[PDB]
């Protein structure tokens, strides 16, 4: 589990369930190439995105499809998606958790990088 | 200018208007003494809380009444009020802006501190 | 586990470890009375604060001693503590997690209330 | 006035000054076309990005170069840049303020949208 994503809903105070998440890796020609994807669980978590073998150093983008989440709940959103762009560095610790807290016109994100 | 409060609404994408804000100062007997209060303008801002002379050093609590705000908007909130507790002016006068961003089950607050 | 607290550090991207947390309940004379307390674990979590028996409806305050956390790391903080004040309502779901994300001059908090 | 960006620093309690901001607009071929760019002032604000005439409807991305900011300050950051993607002006012109609050391993962004 080198990479995990956790998504929370600030309107209802709950995990954000069945949210699509796409991860991309920056290629040498500076295009974004698909890397991993999935949908959040009942707990707002998405596990099993990648393996240690596949998750090499580089620049990654995590796109969380927030507009589809809100629209389906009957709530008008502002963003198309939430995006988190970061460099994976082997020097530091080994497990990355990208967390996002969603509101219709705002979001917060953090990374927790542990060993 | 010594103390400003600015409140935004993350559900509607707007200033949070007519929000009640109370400021307290910790007294020597460790109780919270009322200091100043006001309600936010149409821009989500509250100025005129205090003057430099009245705003002495100590421990201040800024209580923003988020629950009344969300109830007026027709939305069920979790928190009773967002609170921000800080020591002010302990190395001389500063200008403080306390900003809050509100959602029904969450808030985010920051401070900008400047030296006149 | 009706009440859990989780604290994260936005400067280092890590759990906030050994942070003191005090919980109070509003008494009938509108004073705050001590209810529970503890220190966050290596994972930034504080479990076992209360039992279902003790955690009745009412107004609660969670005080997280952030100033002591930062000062010990050699980083100058703004707040005395982070405070979260909320009503526990039996109507809604049964487990409350209060999460806080700390920075030296800012913090974010959310509640996740699940069944 | 149609597009403003405002950036704050949660480590120092200050505006984030001289932060580079790039705006892109999604083209018909689904690539991101440069639209406007600037750097934040001493108040953490960036105005003058566009005019009402130039700011047509579509999908915009506001990329705030947080990594250069933290590196200048001497602090190790996680993110490459904070990104905010949104559809603008699809029901006529609006005024958008995009605010971001930065920490080394986290950021929080909101929007205030007003109808002139
Ligand atoms: C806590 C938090 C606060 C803010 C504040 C944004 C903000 C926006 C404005 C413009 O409307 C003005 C101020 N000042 C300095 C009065 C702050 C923005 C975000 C994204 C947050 O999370
Ligand atoms: C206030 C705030 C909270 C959070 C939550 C992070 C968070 C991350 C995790 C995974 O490690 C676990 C929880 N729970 C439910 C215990 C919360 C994330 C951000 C970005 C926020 O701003």
């Amino acid at each position: 589990c080198p990479l995990m994503v956790k998504v929370l809903d600030a309107v209802r105070g709950s995990p954000a369930i069945n949210v699509a998440v796409h991860v991309f890796r920056k290629a040498a020609d500076d295009t974004w190439e698909p890397f991993a994807s999935g949908k959040t669980s009942e707990s707002g978590e998405l596990h099993g995105l990648t393996t240690e073998e596949e998750f090499v150093e580089g620049i990654y983008k995590v796109e969380i499809d927030t507009k589809s989440y809100w629209k389906a709940l009957g709530i008008s959103p502002f963003h198309e998606h939430a995006e988190v762009v970061f460099t994976a560095n082997d020097s530091g610790p080994r497990r990355y958790t990208i967390a996002a807290l969603l509101s219709p016109y705002s979001y917060s994100t953090t990374a927790v990088v542990t060993n």
